[PDB]
This record gives C-alpha cells, sequence and structure tokens, in this order.
C-alpha cells in the first residue's frame, strides 16, 4: 500500500472487536486485569492508551520505524528524546533551529549539564570541526524556520554515523509525506503534531518515532517516566487530522508556490526564502531528499519598515503565532519567534492572491 | 463560599460572554491577534486549563495553578526548578513513579538526593546538606499511610534555605492544605481523586510564591508536557463532586478498616481514620478527614495474590481514588515496612455492605 | 492601528464597564475583596495609572509599562535593580539630575559609574570593567543634542553581558523607539513632551522583557515612587494630542535653527534637524523626526543673559516640552559655556517666536 | 495589457483607415502634400508609416518615449554613438561583441571619441575609471559568448550620480525578459537580425530610449546618416515580433535541457547558461530578468575535440548568427574570435574547447539526440 492509503489504513485504523473504521476514544485511567502478572495488554494509561497506541502505530508505520511515541507536545516529545543523554554530554544545533528548541537547551538541558554547540548545518565541515570527544548528538531540522534552511540529510547522517553520534531531526516542516529522515540515515524524528500532521490548528501534540528497538526501548522509559503523555481525544483527533495529510500537503505546495512565484516578480519584495523556488540556496538538494515543498515560506520588502503595517493590514491570512494550519498564517519572527513568514492555508489561490494584493496596495 | 460551594463556583467555573454554567472546551493550538505585541498559543495558556488551573489554585489558596499532562509531569517540572548540584531531602516511602523519577531521570541529569523517615524529624535535621535545596513531603504515605508533621517540617525547612514541596494527592484540597500549613509548593495526581472517574490522566501543582510561579510557569510552557483542554475540562468537571466523593470515600473506608481491623485473618490495617494509627491524633489535627486509601498485611503472606484474586466487586488494577473499588499487591506493581503479603485498598463509593461482602467472600478462599 | 491612532485608542482608552470614551479617575486608596485569594491596593495597582502605563508600554512597543512620581524616581527605580559594587557607563552630558542621581545617591550605595561620550563607540568599548552591569543613553542630549548610535551601543553591550537603558525624554515615542533598536529599557519624563501641557510632573518606564518588567514592578511597589491617578490620568490626557504637538514642535524647531544658523550675532546652533551638524545622518536614521529642542552659542558670550532677559514670548522657566516657549542657561539653570542659551520651541505661531527673537538680538552689541 | 499580449497589439499593430490587422507595407519613397508648409509624411528616410509602427512597438515593448529602426544592429549602434562629441570618452564592457568593440576601435576612435575595457560585473572597476570627460556607459548583459550578468540598477545608478548615459544592449535577454530602461538605462539597443525577428531572415537594428531629448537627439542623426531600415524589413522583423513571447518560451526550456544534460556529461567542465543555478550571478540574474534565453556556451575538458564534436552535428546548423528558430552552432575561437592571438582569448575567458549554442525551437529530445552522438564520436 502506497503513502496515500497508508494514512487511512496504516498502523491502527479500525477497532479489531467492533469493526468501527474510527479507534474509539478510551477516556480511562486504568484497566482491569485478570490475574496478577497477567493483563488484558494495557495497565495504566500514563504507560499505554490503545487510542494513543493506534496513532503511535501510525506515525511508525508513515516513517518507517520500529515505535511511535504520541507527547504533550512537540517541545515535550523532544525533551523526552534528550533525556536519553547523562550531564557531560554534547550535542551539535543547527544556527537556526526553532526558538522553543533552543530555550529547551539555553534553559532547561543546559542547566542540567547538557552542552550545545550551535552550527550551520548546511556547512558540513562546520559540523566537522564541531564535535568534542563528548559529543553524542547532532539535531538537524530541514527546512529550517523561518528562512527554509536545507541541511542534507544523508550526508550529515554518514558524518555523525563514523563519530559515535545520534542523528535527530526535526521533520516538522516537510511532513512524512515529503520526506522520510529515517530512510536517509537518521535515528529519531520528531515532528510537532499541532502543526501540520493535526493541520486543523486544534490540536497540540508532539510525535516521536525511531528506526532502532533499543532507542525506542529508552525513549518509551522516559514518556512513561517523565509523562508528558499526548491524551487519548487529542491522540484521536491527530490521527483524524492525518488522515487528510496527503491532500492537505498537496493543497499547501500548490498554493505557496504561486504565492513564492507572485511574491518574487513583485517590486516591493526584496528576497524571498521558499524551497520550491529554483532560486532558493541548495534547491537541487531539497529535489533530492524531499518529494515535495511545504507551505512555508519567509520573505523581505525592499521597504524594512513597513513589515507591521502589511501583515496588519491582511484580512485573509490570520495574524498568529503557529503554522501548518488549513487557514492562512502570518507572522514576523522577530517579535514571535522586517522578515514577514508565511503559513499558506489550503484556501483559494486567488483569494490568498488577491489579499496580499490589497495589502500591497496599501504601503 | 464554603469548600462545598467553591467546587461548584471556584475558580473559573463559567463562561463569561455566553453566560454558559460550564466551561466551554478550546479544542484549539492558536488565536488570532489583534496585534503584533490574553491568549497566543495553547502551550502557553488556554482558557479551558486556565479555569482548572484558577480553579486548584483557589481550592489550596495558591496564587496560581498549573495543568500537567499527567501527576508526574507535575513533579518533574517542579524539579526543574533546581540546578545541577543541588540536593533533595525524600520520604522513604514516597510513590513508586516519584522515586524513579530521582534514581532514573533526575540524578543522571545532576541532582542528589537522600531518603529520610519524614515522620521522623530530627532525620530531616541531621540529613541537611549546604547544597540541601528542598524537603519532599507525601502524607499520608503511599502504600502505608504514614503520617508526617507537615507544620514541624516546613518550620525546620523554612529556617534554613529549603523549599518544602507536598504532593497532597491522597488527602486532596478537601481534607488537607499543605500551603495552609507552611509548604510552597503542591502537587496532585488529577489521575486519582481530583478526577475521580479513572478516566483522566492529569497532573496539578500550585503555589503560594508569587516568584516560585513564574518558575514553574516557565517550566510548564518550556518542557510543554501540558494538559489538553477535553482533559481539563473533565478533570473540572470531576472536581465538582470531589466534596460528596471524599464523604463516600472516608466513610466507606472507615467502614472496612474497622471489619478488617476486626478480622481474624488479618494483621495490621493501615489507615489514617483508625484510633490505633500511628499519629492518629496528628492525622486529626492536620487532616479534616481520612480518604479512602488503606492497606493491610493479612497474617499469611502466601495468601495475598489469592485473596486479590478472589475479589469480584474490587477490579485487580493499577490505579486509585475513582468511584470504583480497586486492589493492588504494591509489591508487585506499583513498586522499609512493606511486605509482599501487602495489600492495598482504594475504596469507592458503592454500597458498604456490597464492599464487606465482597472481602467476606474472598477471606472465604484462604 | 498606526502610531497617530494608537495615541487615542492605545493601552486602555475606554472603561469597559461604562463605555465611558475616557478612563474614570480612580481617587481610591483601597479595594473591596471577596478575597482570601484585580485590584488590592492603590500602590500596587490603580486601573486609572494601569491605563497609562499600558499606553505607553504600547508606544514604546514594550511588554508593561510603569508610572512614577517624577522622572528621576523612575530612573531611580530602573537603577534599584542593581547589586552595589556593580558599574554602569553614563553619557557625558546626561540629565543633570540624573548624574546628581548617580553622584549624590546611588554611588554611596556601592555603585560606580564611568563618564564618557556615547557618539564615540570605541570609547565605551575602552571602559567595560569585568562588574558593569548597565551602559545609560540619551540622544538626543540635554543640552548639546549630541546623537548617540542606539543600534550599534545597544549590540556593543548585548554581546557583553550588559543592560542597555535609554532616556528617551526628548525626542519622544512619536519620533524615536530604543525598545526596537535594541533597547531594554527606555525612560521618560512625562514632565515633559508627553504631558505636554507643564502642568504634571510624571516619570514613565517601560521593558521589551518579562524578567526585568517583574524586577521594576517590584522596585516601584517597595520605594513607592507611584504616580497619582489624576496625574496619570492628565498624562494621558496629554499624550493624546502628542503627534500633533511633536509636528508644530518640530516645524517650529526647524524654523527657528535656520533663523539663528544664518544669523551674524549667532557663533554655533545645537539641532539634529540641521544638516550641518555632527551625526545628522545618524539622526535621520534612528528618528522619524527632530523635536522642539535646540541650543546655540552667540557670538558674544557675556551677553546671554540680557538676551534671555529681554525675550518677551519665550518665557524665562525651568523646564521644556510644553506648549508654550520655554528658554533657559543651562549653566546657570564640557560643551557647556556660560552663554549657551536653551529653547524649549512651543506650538505657537512661528512669526511670533522670530518676531521675539529678531527684537531681543536687537538689543545686543 | 500583459506583454503577451503587446506583442500582438502594441504600438500600431492595425490600418486605421482600412481595417488591415497587419500594418501595411509602404513601399515608397514620397508623399503628396497638401500645401506648402503643410504635410504627416514627407519622406521616407525621415518618416515611412510601416516602419513608424514598427518603431511604436519597440517603444511601447520596452517602455520608451520613441523607437528606431535601423539598417542593422550596427547602423542603430552607431547612430547612438554619434550623440557625442569629439573629445568624450566612454566604459565599454570586456566581453563586449566584436562589432560593438571594431565600431569604437575602427571607426569612433579616428573620430575623437576613445574607450575603456572595463568588468562590468565587478562594479568598483567602473568607478575607478570614470575620467573627468567620460559621457556614456555601454553595458551587454548577459554577454557574449561566456553570459556574464551585470547590476543594471546599480551600474545606472552609479553612472547617473557622475555626469553619465547609460546605454545597454538587451539582445540576448529580449524586451520579454530584460527591460533596461525600467531599471534606469537611457537608451537600449537591439540587433533585430537576431531574437526579435526570429526567423533568420531579417537584418535590422532597434533602438528607444526614455529621454525626450534623447529621442530628439537620435531621431536626427538616423535621418541625417540614414542608416534606416527599409519597409519590407520592417513589417517582417513586426512580423517576427509578434512570436517573440512563445519563441522564448520554447528557447529558455529547450535551452535548460541542453544545459542540465551538458553539465551531467562526463566530457564536458564549465557550463556557461545563466539559468543554471551553479552560475556566477545567478542570484541578481533571477532579480532583473524574467526569463532566460537560448544562448548556453560550454568548454569540453579535451580542448581540441571542440572541432571534431561540431563537424559530427547533424542538426545544430554551424553558423555564425544566432537567435534564429533553427538551432546554430559556433566555435568563438575560430568563428567570431580568431584575429585575437589565442593567449589574450584565453585571458578573456574563450578556450579553444568554447562552442557556442544557439538552441532554437525544434523537438528537445531531437536535440539532444543530436547532441548525444557527436560527443559518442569523441
Ligand atoms: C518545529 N519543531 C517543534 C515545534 C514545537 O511544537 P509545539 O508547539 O507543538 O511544542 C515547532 C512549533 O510549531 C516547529 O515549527
Ligand atoms: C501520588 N503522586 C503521584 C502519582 C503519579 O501521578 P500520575 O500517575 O497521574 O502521573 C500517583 C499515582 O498516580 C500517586 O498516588
Ligand atoms: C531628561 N531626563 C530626565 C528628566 C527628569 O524629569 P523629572 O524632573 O520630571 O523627574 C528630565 C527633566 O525633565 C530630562 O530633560
Amino acid at each position: 500500500m502506497r503513502m496515500q492509503t497508508k494514512l487511512i489504513h496504516g498502523g491502527i485504523s479500525e477497532d479489531a472487536t467492533t469493526g468501527a473504521v474510527s479507534v474509539p476514544i478510551y477516556q480511562t485511567s486504568t484497566y482491569r486485569q485478570d490475574a496478577i502478572g497477567r493483563h488484558k495488554g494495557y495497565e495504566y494509561s500514563r504507560s499505554g492508551n490503545p487510542t494513543r497506541f493506534a496513532l503511535e502505530e501510525l506515525i511508525a508505520d508513515l516513517e518507517g520505524g520500529v515505535k511511535g511515541f504520541a507527547f504533550a507536545s512537540g517541545l515535550a516529545g523532544i525533551h523526552a528524546v534528550f533525556s536519553l543523554l547523562q550531564s557531560g554530554d554534547h550535542v551539535l544545533l543547527g544556527d537556526d533551529v526553532y526558538g522553543g528548541t533552543f530555550r529547551l537547551f539555553n534553559q532547561v538541558l543546559v542547566k542540567n549539564g547538557l552542552s550545545c554547540t550551535i552550527i550551520d548545518t548546511s556547512d558540513i565541515s562546520q559540523i566537522k570541526k564541531a564535535i568534542k570527544p563528548n559529543t553524542k548528538a547532532l539535531y538537524l531540522e530541514t527546512p529550517s524556520n523561518p528562512l527554509l534552511k536545507i541541511t542534507d540529510l544523508a550526508q550529515c547522517a554518514s558524518v555523525a554515523k563514523d563519530h559515535g553520534l545520534l542523528t535527530i531531526v526535526d521533520n516538522t516542516f516537510a511532513t512524512p509525506y515529503y520526506q522520510n529522515p529515517l530512510l536517509l540515515g537518521a535515528d529519531i524524528v520528531a515532528h510537532s503534531g499541532t502543526k501540520y500532521l493535526g493541520g486543523h490548528s486544534d490540536v497540540v501534540a508532539g510525535l516521536v518515532t525511531t528506526n532502532n528497538e533499543a532507542l525506542a526501548q529508552e525513549i518509551a522509559f522516559f514518556q512513561n517516566a517523565i509523562g508528558g503523555v499526548l491524551g487519548p481525544q487529542d491522540s484521536w483527533l491527530l490521527q483524524r487530522g492525518i488522515k487528510t495529510l496527503g491532500l492537505r500537503m498537496e493543497a499547501h505546495q500548490k498554493n505557496a508556490l504561486c504565492v513564492a512565484e507572485f511574491l518574487e516578480k513583485h517590486p516591493k519584495v526584496e528576497r524571498v526564502y521558499y524551497p520550491g523556488l529554483p532560486t532558493h540556496p541548495n534547491y537541487e538538494l531539497a529535489k533530492k531528499q524531499m518529494r515535495g515543498f511545504s507551505g512555508m515560506l519567509s520573505f523581505t520588502l525592499k521597504n524594512d519598515s513597513e513589515a507591521v503595517a502589511f501583515v496588519e493590514s491582511l484580512k485573509l491570512f490570520i495574524l498568529g503565532e503557529s503554522l501548518g494550519g488549513v487557514e492562512s498564517l502570518v507572522g514576523i519572527p522577530a517579535f514571535m519567534t522586517g522578515l514577514v513568514r508565511l503559513s499558506v492555508g489550503i484556501e483559494h489561490e486567488q483569494d490568498l492572491l488577491e489579499d496580499l494584493e490589497q495589502a500591497f496596495a496599501k504601503i
């Protein structure tokens, strides 16, 4: 079965006992057991839950892993991933990773004996040079946010492997529909389900999956030990949202192209950051490792002062703080995470252009 | 507003714009701004979650409330307040998962702990180091229901540089308020009595202190182990009957304890409400009642499994604090005074007679 | 919402319950509670004061605002964050009372300072000590209108562990917004351009930073140098015409600068709006306009007092930033010659202002 | 009116009096007049409706106030330089096409003017070379045969900040992919002979301008020197222009297929094409250009084999010109730059292994098969 068919029938997508084409929401905390040391499969909802498990199975099935793990948020998942390491360990970050991941290290992890080194990861040599005797992981994120900066996954993975290093990839922007880091040498993949996977701006969730059984034992342990689990209703809604991913990602791509092209041939606009443009640095690398480009695009205007007047005069893009939803979103990462980030939604392309038009006419 | 009225109308229990007597569920990740510069992003804040947070703050007399994906998610973020190189003092019978947090997650993140009997006040004195930054209390204890003087402990804690953190899961806010007794931070598993219907996994933390509130607020948002709006809403709904439930829990538990103690095959009963309990007077002092938690040791240890496996009403299972009665053997589940034969009962709200008849029939099988 | 609009509907410009287009004046000291557990005590919080604080936060791009009994009391509270044995860099011509605050108040409390020319970015680099915590800028500067590059000094301070503190009184939030140029704390003497009507003594402070906001709040409350409700309200009221007043101030100040410059009897003229002014290109870049503040030194230095005492429209007085024209010799009230005349150009008719100057010049040698 | 529509309806594209959807060919030397002092045509060296129609079109297409049609690309360039007085100085591109270099070297130099060859991508080199009597800067982008890109906006700005005029040769990128008058240039020159005609069947020059006074000046020397384009060739140039949009779309697509083929090839070294992301100033190229033409050049590894390669080509026509519907091939080192000593050639970046292609509008596959077999023989 193909990706499109897997989004609908993958993992667990059916109640085995009733035939329900939808996995039931197990709003429960505990489970009755036959004799002690002989359970019915589930013991306690923090450790495992049939609804959450179905979702965890789905994301594993999609990214080509052995196990999935659903979390209360993207950050909670990432946090649990880094709980695999001791104090005295080192991690190499990309120079433009998501701000909350930076704050995770800066303010939570570093504090606990975990050191990081920020480097440009599209500069393969900057990673070669940055490894210390205690470096235990390489944390990549491509396309990056904002700026959509592409990193070479297979290369970095190869390089991380001949050193005793973990390749941990944040696949949020380019979904499992467009990119599968585990098939390119990654050990652990993390998403914000809060974004595209959910895709209706109505769930806060993180998903992690892995290629490695030993890694999976570890991640499980810390999901259970720290307990930042995804609830069953959210799990169910995430899975429901995931069902449409393919169609949504297609529509996201189609729209964001029209938007990028229109923006590039504009008098008010200077540079434009989108992976689908032949004009974007490493465009070739992208077509190599991505089956498509999402709906994210940063960009800048020649007049750097108007940035805030432009964003605030738009009437169809929602001025808000997330991305990856069916509604188009807009931000300015200066005060949020003269650069303007667009999360192109799945509204009619013309209405999106007409909305950008009228907001340009105003500056 | 008294406790029993507060449970229903406390924190935010109403929708202000619409008038709705229930808080609406905000299944939403992000909010439109008229910005740039109330709500911005659901991990940082959410109206459903907030209403519950205000509720629990209101019930414990804290300045802020914090809702987590699980009890443990809450405790974890509480200990994220500390730097590597810091020292923590622990109870010798703290909940199994709390001990595992330190042993498996927090020690390897550079924190050190020391296990002392918290009912022994001089043991806490003797165990204090220069890097000791906090004392962690759980009373009554899981699973032996051991009682610890909260005023005394917080007193000794306060006149060193120490934080007094209390897990108040067993007594809930209906029967004990550690903040009003000198504690700095209070943590619950909302999965237990607060939800009460064994259908939600949830943590709740609250604090006396405005600055401490900012720190927890920081690590709630930064680590991101937040309760979802649906679970927040359901947990709030559960809390509305907390008062009535705890009374039934206490009435039944009292009845059961007095049955088990008078029973031929039983050796000791651990229940704070039994006059013969170590620190029974101290319980009456710091608690407005005892919950539904008790455990007992049966004269012949080898019969504990067979006893537990032949109960027909009590559900053999992992958790506690629900309307349905639960039973476990701590030795083989959640995990000094703990013998393989120890049996822990979570007395639910069924008919006292239905619960007694169940135990009667199970003893007849050993 | 644009700045011109924001001055009228920003922060809180309306009573929520009643719909009043003006914030009501809460002449109250205390509030009934349904406690134990919004407003508790007027020193901690007052709805009127808060309205003004929200407005300034909103104007400067801050997260919180803070209203004080005076510009000084605010500056005081800002520096109250620092421990003893800490170090601070000061502009060589910061406000006379800002020096006297450090010189005589904060020093004896264990604080240390170094006077530097801040328009010399290399000079600040030369003065950083290991115990230095903050740089304090003031541009344009009293009374020479010396301009400092906010963006660079912020950067230089940012890559060290330093706090950028800016006194934005002169070029108001309408012309300059330090917080967007990498500043951490902005402070105003509300007594000046913000009130605009020479009838309120006030100080306003705002910040980019949550943790700094917690701190400033703490010290505003603990020292208690808070602004009253009536003064807050009058201040907010004043702020509503800020945009209109600043435009007229500039239009007049440029008109006067060009008169004084082309004048035989005048030596130098200090005004950021003059092309031939140190760092004029810098002014244009970080400021959206030049204000009503200008100074000038005349050729006959001893005849400075005779000039000032013969002005009929301009008022010889002790302040600035009002709708009426003010004049003072900053020496009587390092650049400052005992014949430097400082002009606070009001919003009166320029012809009337120029005709007051003509007649004053026409009485000295 | 979008550009694609302008090519069909722009300037004068209709006979107002008869209805004709084609401008009539005016094979006439003269016109009857109504009375003395009262013409709107007098003599066809000054004015002719057929040529004027095409002239309007090129002004319209390039955003100029007036168009000028000349007997050839050179005639047009020459008429432009006929503005400057004896004594004047000109900054010239080093990659400038033969004819234009020679125009100065062997015609304009002996007539008072004088030049300096400078690289125009390197903007400081222009600044360093401005003399007090310098009055003009002549740019060609993309260039021949290496396709160097040049910043039109900034080069036009630096020239305007001095006393200078900006003259751009917009032949390669057509008015369909580039519009220098809209980037601060004052005069635009084309070889109509090339892409504008499109069918390798007309020799013609086109010049247009922003400036009312420059328009007057160019009109004068057009009429005074008489290097005017004839009415039949004007008409054919206009006819070819009607399909410029389409032809350029096909050229670009075909050129890109070939570009990508060539650089994936083991026997090739550098590929010079502005439409490759790997190309120098590809960034700038995208900003000022709306598309890349059919012109590419490539060097093969074994320098000497370029000859054997070209001789086996059976679809690419070995020929001097460019910008036609048919695909053309040449070796600049021999076809156009044999007079320049091989070492100066290599300095200028022109090796004996540099082959140039004017990719036509044949089926991209056939063109690829053609290159495939030719490579196979070496």
